């Protein structure tokens, strides 16, 4: 088959009441149990619309509020998927696995594959010299079960996010992938898509051709906000992506979607309710990569577009980039930091005085929450007049642009191109990337323009 039909469920999760001590195995199942009757109701709904796979979020079972041992009692032995095991047909032959029993059956009553997130324990024996003092390892995990229910995918979290203390890191990591009907597919988790392992080497050695991702991610601006930069990973790995995000307004957990490599196909973000909401779309299982994008070429084969600017360093997600202010309602501007440069040409729908844009350029190492080399070339809405807030969170915009192009003197491959619309919109099909490495305007962007970025990790450098 050469189409399928693609799910998503932004997920409300109930979160466990607080409890100083950690409760009994039937309460976690009862909560757990509270929330899949929710993700239930999405997985009928896309079957009855004729979904082949539906993904959900990371955390959407049990919550993200843990140690070890209020975890545990949450905790199933999943077993390997060699084991060949349908855990609706054959329950008890592992023992206390209600949970993949349950999602089991949601998978074979209503023939879609479901991706969804729990807690794996592994218990392990001083014969282990990395055994964990307390007995057992604990895992973030994604499984999938396919449409008849077996156990075809079971992916440990790599890459733990700061305050993920009640889980373990794999000993290594866990390429991990399932073959279908509609297409190759890799699985990661949520921090897992700003790093090399798994997430790079799905792609560039097992070359699946499409990611099943769920999340619980809090969104970053300018650079970080779920739907933005997931898409524009897709868009630059060129593999469809199915992102399923935690919704959670007060943590800035909303943006979920589906992705393909030419363009975002669905997406939400929705800040105002606390609603789920499930996204459907059609997708190719095997999509054409146009020629591959020399990053560097174009932006290595100008001069700089301007000279004797008036820089200034303003930071961006405690990144400091150098910036140069856009004066004109038009313009040509080059701005330059270490190793790369940026260039920049813009043709604003109009001068909107109180709104300031600059672009900047970044080339360094990440070191708050994460660890890891950037190379980021924007152009961006200023929170505020001040230049001092040219790189803080901008939620809204009113300066839409007639033209933008964008290109960066990059010394990595891997540059994920983004444009993002006031409201935290995306535009799918109003932009496009040269085989030179530029990210430029179709049309005139239908929204204010929040920030349009070219995103280069340097993953060697880490
Ligand atoms: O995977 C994640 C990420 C959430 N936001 C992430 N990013 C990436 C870029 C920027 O740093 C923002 S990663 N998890 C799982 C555990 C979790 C712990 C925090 O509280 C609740 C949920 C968060």
């Amino acid at each position: 088959q050469d189409t399928f039909i693609a799910a998503v469920y932004e997920h409300a999760a109930i979160l466990p009441n607080a409890t100083l001590t950690p409760v009994s195995r039937e309460e976690a199942l009862a909560l757990m149990n509270r929330n899949l009757d929710i993700l239930e109701g999405a997985i009928t709904s896309a079957a009855d619309q004729g979904a082949h796979i539906i993904v959900t979020p990371e955390d959407a079972i049990y919550g993200w509020n843990f140690n070890r041992d209020s975890l545990y009692p949450y905790l199933e032995d999943i077993p390997d998927p060699e084991v060949n095991w349908i855990p609706c047909n054959n329950r008890n032959r592992f023992g206390q696995t209600p949970v993949q029993e349950r999602l089991s059956c949601l998978a074979k009553n209503n023939s879609i594959y479901v991706v969804a997130n729990i807690g794996d324990k592994k218990p392990c024996d001083t014969s282990d010299p990395q055994c964990p003092p307390d007995g057992r390892y604990q895992y973030n995990t994604d499984v999938v079960f396919d449409s008849q229910g077996k156990l075809v995918a079971r992916y440990h979290k790599q890459n733990l996010f700061m305050g993920e203390n009640q889980f373990n890191v794999p000993k290594e990591p866990e390429i991990v992938t399932f073959n279908t009907t509609f297409g190759s597919f890799g699985i990661f988790t949520c921090f897992d898509i700003l790093f090399h392992d798994p997430a790079v080497t799905l792609v560039k050695d097992f070359h699946v051709d499409t990611i099943v991702f769920p999340t619980a991610w809090m969104n970053v601006l300018p650079h970080l906000s779920a739907v933005e930069f997931h898409s524009a990973w897709a868009m630059g790995m060129r593999v469809n992506f199915l992102a399923s995000n935690i919704h959670y307004p007060s943590k800035k957990m909303t943006g979920s979607g589906i992705y393909a490599p030419n363009s975002s196909r669905a997406f939400h973000y929705d800040m105002k309710t606390e609603e789920g909401k499930l996204l459907l779309s059609q997708l190719d299982s095997h999509p054409s990569h146009s020629a591959v994008v020399n990053w560097t070429s174009y932006a290595s084969s100008i001069e700089a577009l301007s000279s004797g600017n008036k820089e200034f360093k303003g930071t961006v997600f405690f990144d400091e980039f150098t910036f140069v202010k856009l004066t004109g309602v038009a313009g040509n501007y080059t701005v330059c930091q270490k190793d790369l440069c940026c260039h920049l040409s813009y043709k604003m729908s109009e001068n909107i005085p109180n709104e300031v844009y600059a672009l900047g350029a970044f080339d360094g190492l990440h070191t708050v929450e994460g660890r890891y080399y950037l190379q980021i070339c924007t152009l961006l809405k200023c929170k505020t007049t001040n230049l001092n807030t040219c790189g803080d969170s901008a939620e809204t915009a009113s300066t839409r642009f007639e033209m933008f192009s964008l290109s960066g003197t990059f010394g990595t491959q891997y540059v994920f191109p983004e444009v993002l619309l006031s409201e935290n919109q995306l535009a799918p099909g109003e932009f496009q990337v040269s085989t030179d490495g530029r990210l430029f305007s179709l049309k005139p962007t239908s929204g204010p323009v929040l920030t349009v970025t070219l995103f280069g990790r340097l993953y060697e450098k880490d």
